[PDB]
């Protein structure tokens, strides 16, 4: 939308951006300073709860939270009522798992791709060990490319299907929409872990078929952090049960029992993080003044030349090949180096990446490595960046060992 | 200094009158630049990365939980950071499912919040289980005779510190030591005792505890917390699991790690933590004894005023037990016409059944409208709402 010089116009709102080098986006975004505004206001103007208190403060608060869920809602392609708020992506997985729990029988079967973050792996292996599942991973090849024949099979007698829309590793990523349609045809429950893709890449609920969808606001939504978000597609509210309960999510309440209300405050137990949902609205509506396109683009550029620059220094790094199946991500290793001394000389020339398993295992032993250094971008890290970056890399790489 | 040394601190203490600090606190300067600082000068992720950003994040969290676990008395690693009290209490509930049998007994006061409710209840059905509740009057003073009858045989005590539509002060020392005695497991719902207070957990013998940093603590909002006591770390089941829990993953099997990481899945509100840590020094610097002295001031002179005028209020008539809360009727008027015509003048009041409808269906009344304090209030908002409700009253002939 608007006349922006990328990442020129982005970076003059981020402070941090002046300091040091951030490479490492995949696990938090920078924020920019009109987020932290829009956050700030609440606090500081009007500051209340919500649930439509009759006070001028409680009505203002409480109009600007219903603002944020259309904000997200919009910004995924669903309804306002399909948007429930959640700490972060884990919890929204979990609750995926623990709110479905009670549809699953000995002997059903859950699939997942073998690339998953513990999030979208952890509330699968618990669940399938406690109710008797068998839990099956698609096929793939050590860049992350699934065998999508594989997927076929795997998905023909399956309950549920979890997939991560990109990999927060490797940075490939899947072909969702081929897999939700998949998983529509074999009439698999579909769920998908879009942490790293909202706000780097377009996701649309409808286009990957989401049954479920989760992501987190700290990341690519370039939010705060203690803001989440489920995608519960409405044909699910008769069956999915809601794992958090209490103020907000009733009808009545009597000492003998309760009756729940209507969604999306059915799912949302408590006083929700106003301010987070505040903060992860401001997030998005910046996003949106970019252009997930042009955000793409830029990380698109960034991770060609990084990519370019680590095959000149003869730096193996991971992940596809093919650019058009790989995010704003790119592992590295240096031989003869351990991941951690990588990152620590890079963070000496102010350099920030990170290092090791990324809550990730099951990539670094299916790949036989101990870790990975990575760099990750978003759309404020700029060509000069990954040049200075190249500078140490090549700097770094000189004696043997 | 109090209350002007805080007032000047809160901005929106000049546009309003905030009698409205049950439902959440107003946040002070210092709060906002705390979080504000994590934001724009030390932005990243905690768990461990060598980088700069990341190491001082990480300590600034650490540092948070830290601050968190001298305030209530526990140790570092029995602090398990939540969205809110609501999440907190939910997460004893589905931790402990587990170690219920058909026919234990699960007891509870009968002015509790939803939220320290219907997990119970919940619980209760698909066990099983009999859930009871200790007897007490419409004020509500819980008769202690019948909390020992009622304790003997069961297996979990689930209590609320103050409450949020009666603003009773409940004997939770007592309550807690007659569960101990009895061996039963007691959790305190102190949504409304954190930061208007003391709360200790070796003092309240508590095996868990839950609060909320939007309220009394000044904190921002999202940021719950739940202690567990070391004693319950082999029992209890974290109902949420994934990254940073663990120690070792493979595709058929995973290895959890130690509390407190162990029952924090993902990214936490780390910025929350933060903003919470600094009420809590915030907190620290006014004192809990003055918060406690100032507030039961403003209840005093709100109840007679009400008194005088004729306006019923609740709770109990023994200040020595009545927190920073005076709910009330006024007699011909739905309490959201009194909350509106209040809010018309610039008094911000909540109004309705403040999710404890079964407060209200034991008085036998829809609802209250609910004047909350904060030591920030003063004593001239008092009068000038003394003075409308004057008004108010008077105008209804
Ligand atoms: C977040 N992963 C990062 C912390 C990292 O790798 O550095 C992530 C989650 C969990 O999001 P939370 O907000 O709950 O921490 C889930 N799935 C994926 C793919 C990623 O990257
Ligand atoms: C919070 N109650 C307020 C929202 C109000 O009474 O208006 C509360 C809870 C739930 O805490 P959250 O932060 O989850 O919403 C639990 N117990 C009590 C006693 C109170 O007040």
């Amino acid at each position: 939308m608007a006349s922006m010089r990328i990442p020129e116009d982005v970076r003059k709102d981020i402070p941090l951006t002046n300091e040091v080098i951030y490479f490492d986006n995949t696990a938090t975004s920078l924020t920019p300073k009109p987020v932290v505004e829009a956050m700030d206001e609440y606090y500081l103007k009007y500051r209340a709860n919500v649930h439509r208190g009759v006070h001028r403060l409680s009505q203002m608060a409480t109009h600007k939270y219903e603002e944020s869920r259309k904000i997200v809602a919009d910004f995924i392609g669903a309804k306002f009522e399909e948007i429930v708020f959640t700490k972060n992506t884990s919890e929204s997985l979990n609750l995926v798992a623990l709110g479905l729990g009670h549809i699953f029988k000995r002997g059903d079967k859950i699939v997942t791709t073998p690339y998953e973050h513990h999030s979208d792996l952890l509330p699968w292996q618990r669940l399938a060990t406690k109710l008797g599942l068998k839990l099956e991973f698609i096929e793939g090849d050590d860049e992350g490319n699934l065998d999508l024949s594989d997927a076929e099979k795997k998905i023909k007698g399956a309950k549920l299907v979890a997939v991560q829309h990109v990999s927060n590793a490797l940075g490939v990523i899947h072909e969702v929409e081929e897999l939700g349609k998949i998983a529509k045809d074999e009439g698999a429950i579909f769920v998908v872990d879009a942490a790293q893709s909202a706000g780097h890449m377009e996701v649309n609920v409808k286009k990957l078929h989401a049954d479920f969808l989760a992501f987190s606001g700290h990341k690519g939504p370039m939010g705060p952090t203690g803001i989440g978000v489920l995608y519960i597609r409405e044909e699910f509210f008769d069956t999915f049960e809601p794992p958090l309960i209490g103020g907000g999510t009733i009808e009545d309440v009597s000492l003998d029992g309760y009756k729940l209300t209507e969604p999306p405050e059915r799912f949302e137990a408590g006083t929700p993080n106003i301010g987070g949902a505040i903060g992860l609205a401001a997030g998005i509506r910046y996003i949106e003044r970019i252009g997930l396109g042009r955000i793409e683009r830029q990380e698109h550029k960034l991770v060609k030349r990084t990519t370019e620059g680590l095959d000149e220094l003869e730096v193996p790094w991971y992940g596809p090949r093919n650019l058009k199946k790989h995010a704003g991500v790119v592992s590295f290793n240096v031989p003869g180096l351990h991941p951690h001394d990588v990152a620590a000389i890079l963070d000496d020339h102010s350099i920030m990446v990170r290092s090791g398993h990324h809550c990730a295992l099951p990539v670094m032993k299916k790949l036989g490595i101990n870790g990975t250094v990575r760099a990750s971008f978003h759309v404020y890290n700029s060509l000069e960046e990954v040049e200075t970056f190249l500078g140490v890399m090549e700097e770094l790489v000189k004696g043997l060992k």
